[PDB]
């Protein structure tokens, strides 16, 4: 029967999904301590899942409204909140803050049985690092010869509404259709999940300090919701709208929300565009359509941030207010501007995209035997492909990356050469010469404190670096470009000082 069983050390919450679905809660701690799914047990035995490692102690309580169960847990900066609905194999949850934890993230993880679940979806065993020998802190591992990491299971939170651990008989999935309180807006990334050798972890991480580019926000994070299936998979449209008469702490209801709608333009059409609204409070996003139309998500009432990217480079920004109820219609336009150009190397996406390892480098580690040669590496304009220029050069690994360009005599003034970045490292920033003209030593870029080429990642703060190069610089015939990284800093191999590229381009 749909209901709360009460005894002295727990409440068994049971669903009355029709493949069965019934949990228990801890009465001292929230954990999560049993879950039974179609007559099988799949939660870990030796710890729970819960937020973080666990509240410890938390005050917990458990009422019914309808056909709707809500267990609530109180600790003193956090609140965390699971309610389920009569007749669905669901657990939704939504978590309220008023401090970040002191560990300096907040996540929710669920230790599942991984002879049940021992599968990752959807990009399967790269984050399975059980039976793994550490190579990088005591996150990235060896299995065999292949790299592996938690980090590896992860997405653009855009591009991340679902993500799930499975086996053949189970199936557990987060689906995640509010992202408003996290931080580092629409293409950051974050641990998605980890068959790590004890059990298969199923994370949400609302937020963290993995490459962070913001503050954290308080209030409500989510909701979100844990779906138990046998071997079906779930859709992403699942109605969380019940929350708004559960008086939950911090949920804002559609009736408090309003919306921004508008067209973007100018920008390059080949390349997806994305419009961003964030502040202090929240943060939002949407793809547009090909025309440049857009409508936001429903947003909380008060003045934004707004930009508009082309993949991941921002062409423009603007400012924009929201009231509840009603749709404030604003344009937002802009353009990449350089000038003629003599070459370039890439494109202007926020990405290493079409470079060296850049696929492979969401998926494995630096090191792998996988990896295309890092260099050092001689890209010659009109001879070498994009997959000869290197993602991203290391101080202590394959620095200096060289260029080989011809130039007509036409070609001989005053020129900018510009060297557009994703993310940094150890304080890496770029130094170019040019033939026999060296340019200045840029001061170290702003430390985010976080490793990140080397887990997956490369969505850092974007810093370009122009250097002017004076007429008669540039030669008829061969001319050469050199790109040193510079540190203050060192390190081994790929903790050395680095950058990851996004585009060089060479114009006048
Ligand atoms: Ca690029």
């Amino acid at each position: 029967a749909f209901g709360i069983t009460t005894s002295s050390s727990a409440y068994v919450i049971d669903t009355n999904a029709p493949n069965q679905l019934k949990f228990t809660v801890s009465r001292s701690s929230c954990d999560i301590t049993s879950i039974i799914h179609y007559g099988t047990e799949l939660q870990y035995s030796s710890q729970g899942s819960h937020i973080g490692s666990g509240l410890g102690s938390a005050t917990v309580t458990a009422t019914q409204s309808g056909d709707y169960i809500k267990v609530t847990c109180v600790t003193d900066t956090l609140t965390q909140y699971m309610v389920v609905h009569n007749g669905d194999p669901i657990i939704h949850m939504a978590t309220y803050i008023t401090a970040e934890p002191s560990i300096g993230e907040l996540r929710f993880i669920a230790r599942l049985n991984s002879d049940l679940l021992p599968n990752e979806e959807p990009f399967g065993d790269v984050s399975t690092t059980a039976d793994g020998t550490a190579i990088e802190g005591s996150d990235v591992f060896l299995v065999g010869s292949e790299t592996r990491s938690a980090f590896y299971s992860s997405e653009r939170f855009i591009d991340d509404q679902r993500h799930c651990i499975a086996g053949d008989a189970h199936r557990v999935c987060m689906i995640l259709n509010q992202y408003e309180s996290s931080s580092g807006g629409p293409f950051h990334r974050d641990i998605n999940s980890n068959n790590g050798g004890s059990y298969n972890a199923l994370y949400w991480y609302m937020n963290s300090g993995h490459v962070q580019t913001e503050s954290y926000r308080m209030g409500l994070h989510g909701p979100y919701s844990m779906y138990f299936s046998r071997s079906g998979t779930p859709s992403t449209s699942i109605d969380t709208s019940f929350f708004a008469d559960l008086d939950i702490k911090g949920y804002v209801a559609a009736s408090g929300r309003g919306k921004v709608a508008g067209t973007a333009s100018g920008a390059d059409s080949s390349m997806d565009w994305v419009v961003h609204w964030y502040n202090d409070a929240a943060q939002y996003w949407t793809y547009t359509s090909s025309s440049g139309s857009f409508t936001s998500p429903a947003m909380k009432p008060g003045t934004y941030t707004m930009v508009y990217y082309q993949g991941e480079y921002a062409v423009a920004t603007s400012s924009v207010t929201v009231s509840a109820g009603s749709t404030t219609t604003k344009n937002i336009s802009g353009s990449v501007k350089t000038g003629t150009t003599i070459f370039k190397i890439g494109e202007w996406d926020g990405q290493p995209t079409g470079f060296r390892n850049a696929a492979n480098q969401l998926r494995m580690h630096p090191s792998d035997s996988r990896m295309s040669s890092w260099g050092p590496l001689t890209y010659t304009v009109g001879s070498s492909a994009l997959t000869d220029f290197p993602m991203a050069v290391f101080k202590s690994v394959n620095n200096p990356v060289t260029i080989k360009f011809t130039a007509t005599s036409a070609q001989t003034g005053a020129a900018t050469l510009r060297i557009g970045t994703t993310l940094s490292f150890a304080g890496g920033r770029p130094q170019a010469t040019i033939n026999s003209y060296t340019g200045s030593a840029p001061a170290a870029p702003t430390n985010l404190d976080s490793r990140g080429v080397t887990r997956g990642a490369y969505r850092g703060l974007g810093e370009v670096y122009d250097v002017s190069i004076p007429s008669g610089t540039i030669v008829a015939g061969t001319n050469t470009i050199t790109i040193n990284v510079i540190s203050g800093s060192s390190g081994d191999t790929y903790l050395s000082p680095n950058f990851i590229f996004d585009c060089v381009e060479l114009f006048q």
